[PDB]
């Protein structure tokens, strides 16, 4: 509710009692269904990969290289001139594109079989003999969608027509096989590098810098233990007239030393790949000051003369490539790439932060002015202690219902001994540590008083969700009061918890979370006799 | 080189004659060759639809979206379970992953036929009778590589042995068919994001929002006039118990809305996707202030409850997605998406700010002494006007070349009448407009005077290559001076320029350019009766 | 030098005899000084409070929050209206601006004083008594830069008049005291924020939720070991006729949760600024895991009524500081704050990947022809062992020089015995450790071979150079060779090295890291009794 | 500098310290409301000293 200006500035002015240390009001908190924890924050999260490319995209600019987009798709030859006579190895690796071939059942074996199958089904089809209409096949092939053939301004007909030619029919199509093609994907920029590379040299002037951060599939058949079937591949190539081994380093350390890494050194790779100059491809193995042993997250090298002949390229080039998924681990401390590439596909683990604020209240009055009788009743059991009962707190608030009903007496009172006024506690902030549920009084004992480091605010740890036993208590009870003036009681106190856990004192739980409290063995001490049937009349 | 402090500092304090205004030495300018245009900046280009992608990937991070990663390769079964009676459509259009498999000519059918091809090479073939080595083929694959069969410490043998196994051999190895598979890539986040939600809804807490601008490849067959056969798609989920076509609108909206676009609304799509909740499919037009005709940018719907049923959903999804490629050409105004998403391809032009820095100078002196004489030399012949000669301008520089070689007498005069001492301009600058060459005195005629607005500074289109005549010509001779005291050469006055173009005045020009200069019918009207001869002697 | 594509494909096609494994040269390293670690990567470094604050604006927006850019320079009375009573004592750290004001010397007092000052110069004054012609004071003060007055189209005057009138004169303008005025810098958003919102309450529509990262000035007075005198505030506010506190732990969480932070929590601030609603103030004090301390990273609480309504502001507000060279010193972990803001300003160690750039190679052949020379004359070496001299390895190249002159014989070997044909290493890689310059043989030794885990490459730390001795040796010997076809030697063998360090087998230091390695005690261990005097005759 | 904002601060009206010679015995309290204890000249003197 909006205040009004004057109303509260004439308390400044001249006319100056009291005035700010008051007004505090004006602001309610709105509701304790959403006062935090249980109010939680929301903002777009990006994908550890996908950030890191934005991030080494953005590495390579600053030095100066130019951002392409080289072929997803090669040729099978492509990778001959690059490979050579290697390639009838590597291909071993490189999945290759197939569509909707031809079963080759006629048009040319027609000859001997036609006057077999007239009409494999057994539904309706609408008028006579028209034999074919959309002879939009190897003709310009204008298809892709259903709604075939239709009807629009008509009668008895409908939007349907031939919605069935297959099932109970065509035998050797659900089983189709789509024939192979010399299309291949690729593995590394550069088996693009090369396609982009050999017409272009005489389209810019050197020397040439250019990088490009793009997918690639290495065939590997089913890896849940060792990468995908498609990673990002982080790769350059410097085209210089000058160039060696040496502007590859150079590149890995300017490129790493963009993320804090500053031990890496290299060494010659075993596999001597053939399109590279020989003794070139150096790996880049990494270590940055954390955990990861020295992993490799680049490699590097030289493009043989004789590969750069083939796409008539007059000038050595350099390569580097850095797996993205690679560095990507390293980064944000992942062991199991799956686990990372698609977050969500097994772990979901809920900090202690979330279960705060999963940790809702069970029942609560559904009446602004009840609820709000709540919070002012939960001010006031605040007081005394022991006494074996009773007291002197009875008389109460007397609000309409929906028709002079009021008067509603509420007595408040602990009649079993040994349990102060209301209890030794009805305090506990009920805090969230470890995945576990404990909360407790800011009093003490001496037997688990162990648990300070545990919970409790200031320098020990634990997250707390800003509710006392009382809290969940009383709106259990005004809640009662409510749920009582429509069902037509006069008398109260009730009882219904036994030794279990947090129920009672409200405070309910969502599903998740409480499938990994117990999933993971965690513990929710609680304890609380309550009872607190304390006395409330209607009349 | 750098100067001394108190040196120049002195000339201030106390006694500060002149000293500002002088000094103005100190700071040569690098030679002519890095004066710019000649003198180009380079900064790292990020490629269109490279930035486009990273823009919206912030887009919608800003609007609280989860960034995902989807996966890339599924099973034909899982575009069953979405489309299904349908899917037997759009399989058309997917491409089905293959490897190295098996051609069953043995061990199986191997029971007639063994004892036919036991040796088909004709080489070395070291050692003896130990067949087989490298059992590494079904029985945990550990291979990729070449360098097979070696050698290490011994003599007579080097690394090498087995790298010929074809060629001459292996008829059914080359035209070896890779066998398909059950694996297809895809088409849309939407055939991964099932998969992905699938596993997550039970995982994590609703409502849910999650994004994903990731590769496709949409089977299209060789399109150069049709998108390709992988773009980029900028799909996202929105997971909520309460969800409808309207929570697509919106993102709609707040996504284009940051670009600046405006004007979109949106039009149910005909095609009516069996994968979509009926009467939801809506393609999303979009139209920005500019060229690019109304078109469509985006397209969302809500998941069929049945389709999400065969995922285990128990929840209506709200999916959109938005080619990036396409809004990529309506921000940077592209026509052909192929001459986009592979810049360097076909074009290259070159601006004119390119070609003033591509006009450089034919010949100049080689020694830093005659250098300096050059340009010494060109404003001292600023200076007079006609006289159909001769003049007082003979007594020159006596600099030393390997040893005492001096007295190099330098006679400057124009010979022929009404070519003032050297010429009526001979101080043409020589700017570039249009993609043409010109060049022009800021004096004036009557009948060209009209190429105003082109070239020349001020508020005159046209960029300047900022070299007059004169230096090319003066740089020309005193080349030759220095060209003659290694050839012992003893007077000079040469020709051999005619009709032409701006050849003479020196400035040649690189490969490029001058193949559009003419390749695009560009006209180099310079124009320049040069000669001056002026005698030179070195004695 | 740029290779021909069918001289070297020919190499392949049907005719290809160990074509690959050849042509590895078309390839020469570019020269030595130029070959890494001597060859250092460039590219633009973003300082650490700045990228800071590019990464909280951005974490703002993602969480929806409006950028803004509030009045840096407010009235001592909004101060007085937000803080109040308070403000008398605040102010007492913050700045006030103040510029060139009137000194009272006229226009009002002048009534018995104006016939003293006549002109108080002793120089020149062109033209006559013209008293005043640039009345531009007062009236439209159209100034600011000198060229006051001069000339144009004349002669005997030059541009230059009355660039004298101080110096030896006004006594009362060196010590001018520019008047102090109402208008003060600021500190924290919030001096602005009010006002920003004042007059946008009734603009926009609610709820609002903004933030502006800027600068502001919190007076210290010289402060090296507590801040400066101007900070980035990373501020926000959040208008709402429905907030509280819990809005800004929100806030905070939702902010640092976007830096890895999971470990803050937040504790009442003592000071209870009474700008803000009582007991709302609480501290944000955050523990990155890592080192420093926990350390506040920020501090927020909600505008009272009383100062909202001064400013006509009819809803509460909630706002939240962060101090960005806070986070900053937490992120990059840096101690000392002004070493951060002003990172060069003292330190800038060297890393042994540094001083390995910087161990460059004293003295080299200036002759490309040479310069090969020596790199072959380098691999020739590699031979032989003890023999107490002499051998069979004079027989050298004969290159021309100028004309005819070539002949050079080099006659290679060790005099003194026990020192192989050149030494017992000859092949010191010279690496670099802890800031110490080693360097030794891939051999072994038995004592100091402790330094294994440093240098060395593999598994073991340290920085190489990638220069042997025999390298600096030889080209020391070839650049002889070539000083002396210059000088008219006939014969060579020299010395001059001494128990020193690593002179000799050239390789000299740049002054930096040089100013390091004994400014800081390391150690420059090589050793080498070199010698090789080697008899090289030209004729 | 004609373009130039000068910072500044709280100073000192040179009051006193210096010029305290024959003017302070004229106010000795010019407020009129409560001062708890009694005469207690000074307690924070934390101006010029930290």
């Amino acid at each position: 509710m909006r205040f009004d200006i004057k109303k509260v500035l004439e308390l400044a002015e001249k006319d100056f009692e009291t005035a700010w240390r008051e007004t505090r009001a004006l602001i309610k908190d709105k509701h304790i269904d959403n006062k935090y924890p249980r109010l939680k924050p929301v903002y777009g999260k990006p994908h550890p990969v996908m950030e890191t490319i934005e991030r080494l995209r953005q590495a390579y600019l600053r030095m100066g290289f130019e951002e392409m987009i080289n072929p997803v798709i090669v040729d099978e030859m492509e990778i001959y001139k690059q490979f050579g006579p290697e390639a009838m190895a590597v291909l071993d690796r490189c999945f290759y594109l197939a569509g909707l071939p031809r079963p080759d059942v006629g048009l040319g074996n027609e000859k001997v079989e036609i006057i077999k199958n007239l009409g494999i089904d057994i539904d309706e089809e609408k008028k006579e003999r028209l034999r074919e209409v959309l002879h939009l096949y190897k003709k310009g092939a204008i298809d892709g969608d259903d709604l075939v053939f239709e009807i629009a301004k008509a009668l008895n007909v409908s939007n349907e027509m031939g919605l069935k030619v297959l099932e109970t029919a065509f035998p050797e199509f659900k089983d189709l096989k789509p024939e192979s093609t010399t299309l291949t994907l690729r593995s590394h920029m550069t088996s693009g590098w090369f396609i982009t590379l050999s017409s272009l040299i005489k389209k810019r002037k050197l020397p040439l810098k250019l990088f490009s951060i793009d997918r690639c599939f290495r065939r590997e058949q089913r890896e849940d233990r060792s990468h995908l079937m498609s990673y990002h591949s982080a790769s350059c190539v410097v085209v210089g007239e000058d160039v060696s081994v040496d502007d590859g380093k150079v590149v890995a350390e300017g490129l790493l030393a963009q993320f804090g890494f500053t031990k890496f050194k290299f060494k010659p790779d075993e596999k001597k790949s053939k399109y590279y100059t020989p003794e070139t491809q150096t790996e880049v193995y990494a270590y940055h000051p954390k955990l990861g042993e020295w992993i490799e997250v680049a490699t590097f090298g030289v493009y043989s003369p004789i590969a750069l002949a083939k796409y008539n390229i007059d000038v050595p080039v350099m390569n580097l490539g850095l797996g993205v998924e690679r560095l990507a681990m390293i980064i944000y401390g992942y062991e199991d790439v799956r686990a990372m590439v698609y977050p969500q596909f097994y772990e979901y683990r809920l900090s202690d932060r979330d279960i705060a604020g999963m940790i809702r209240v069970d029942k609560v009055p559904i009446l602004d002015e009840f609820y709000n009788f709540a919070n002012e009743l939960i001010d006031i059991c605040i007081a005394n202690k022991d006494k074996e009962s009773p007291c002197s707190v009875e008389v109460k608030r007397e609000f309409n219902f929906n028709g002079e009903r009021r008067v509603i007496k509420v007595e408040i009172f602990e009649n079993e001994p040994n349990k102060k006024l209301l209890g030794p506690s009805v305090l506990n902030e009920v805090y969230v540590y470890d995945g576990n549920i404990y909360g407790i009084p800011p009093t003490f004992e001496g037997v688990k008083e162990q648990y300070i480091p545990i919970l409790k605010k200031a320098k020990e740890e634990g997250v707390s969700t800003n509710i006392r036993y009382i809290d969940g208590i009383i709106y259990k009870l005004v809640a009662k009061i409510e749920e009582a003036l429509v069902s037509n009681v006069d008398e109260f106190k009730f009882r219904v918890p036994i030794v279990r856990s947090l129920s009672d004192i409200n405070l309910k739980i969502d599903e998740l979370a409480l499938k990994q409290i117990m999933g993971e063995n965690k513990v929710i001490d609680v304890r609380g006799p309550v009872f607190l049937n304390a006395k409330v009349e209607i009349k």
